[PDB]
């Protein structure tokens, strides 16, 4: 099945998922000189006070921090969005070394990692219906650089030993995703896709300009995860990022001057 290797990685995905070569694929390189400031864009509204995390999962690609999305508890609105988008999960992409790992790039710069907070449009009732719509999802992307520790990340890092291998999950309640946000909510936005199969072209991307800092020790713990299942040959969960795809007929807009 699909993965990140030489034989099953991003360049192979198109054979099982031909939209991989579509008109609105993600990620992309954000050329800061050509992204235009759009004064019509609103501030983003991130309302995570009542978010209810439930569980962390090793799905064999990354780990997912899952939320109760059965009510309007943790919602994204504003920005480029019409209506209300409910948080369902977050996950990361990261490298084998600090010089790579992000999916989006900024003037070709790769960050050490990238966090995706995934939200679905409540007008479509559930996530599976939402991903069939061009405005079904809003993904908040946040870059990670290596420097000072991010204290709000440590609880995630803590738990990773318990989900080493594919298929392992653990209770992960009471985790506050606000502790993963940078100070500024300035962003770039563009229409794109899921960055893993099935690569559906259902996402309004909102990529924050300001990275968070995490420590080398935090990231090193991500890199101890495994893509394999229990008792199988160990293959470290690193370099689980899709490279930048062609921008095609799209504009990237900036919320800030």
């Amino acid at each position: 099945h699909w993965g990140y290797g030489k034989h099953n990685g991003p360049e192979h995905w198109h054979k099982d998922f031909p939209i991989a070569k579509g008109e609105r694929q993600s990620p992309v390189d954000i050329d800061t000189h050509t992204a235009k400031y759009d004064p019509s864009l609103k501030p983003l509204s991130v309302s995570y006070d009542q978010a209810t995390s439930l569980r962390i999962l090793n799905n064999g690609h990354a780990f997912n921090v899952e939320f109760d999305d059965s009510q309007d508890k943790a919602v994204l609105k504003g920005g480029p969005l019409d209506g209300t988008y409910r948080l369902i999960q977050f996950h990361f992409h990261w490298g084998s070394l600090d010089g790579q790992g992000s999916e989006h790039t900024v003037d070709k710069k790769k960050y050490a990692a990238e966090l995706h907070l995934v939200h679905w449009n409540t007008k479509y009732g559930d996530f599976g219906k939402a991903v069939q719509q061009p405005d079904g999802l809003a993904v908040l992307g946040i870059f990670l650089k290596v420097g000072s520790a991010k204290p709000g990340l440590q609880k995630v890092v803590d738990v990773l030993d318990s989900i080493k291998t594919k298929g392992k999950s653990a209770d992960f309640t009471n985790f506050d995703p606000r502790g993963l946000l940078p100070e500024s909510l300035d962003y770039w936005t563009y229409p794109g896709s899921l960055t893993t199969p099935p690569l559906l072209e259902c996402v309004t991307w909102i990529v924050l300009k300001e990275p968070i800092s995490v420590s080398s020790e935090q990231v090193l713990k991500f890199r101890k995860l495994n893509f394999n299942g229990e008792g199988e040959p160990e293959e470290l969960m690193v370099d689980n990022w899709r490279p930048a795809q062609p921008l095609k007929n799209r504009q990237i807009k900036a919320s800030f001057k």
